């Protein structure tokens, strides 16, 4: 079922509004990328979709990845130490 999330993330209309919805929900379950190891493989490939949406329609997908920056970085080195 991946072909169509990335179907939505290639696509220009849904990209922006579809990889918006998908960070926020990822960024809500980050946490436990650390504890699950099926759901830790699910929720990385799913953020490297985005991060190649990213790469596919850089004007409205940088706007869209700028906000959440600076929590997947930080939650991603806080959680670290602790996972």
């Amino acid at each position: 079922l991946q072909i169509v999330a990335n179907s939505f993330l290639a696509n220009p209309t849904t990209s922006a509004l579809f990889a918006t919805i998908l960070v926020e929900y990822l960024l809500d379950r980050l946490p436990e990328m650390g504890s699950n190891v099926e759901l830790s493989n699910l929720y990385l490939k799913l953020f490297k979709l985005v991060f190649g949406s990213v790469s596919l329609f850089a004007a409205e997908n940088e706007q869209m990845l700028k906000p959440h920056l600076h929590k997947i970085v930080n939650s991603s080195m806080e959680l670290a130490q602790t996972a």
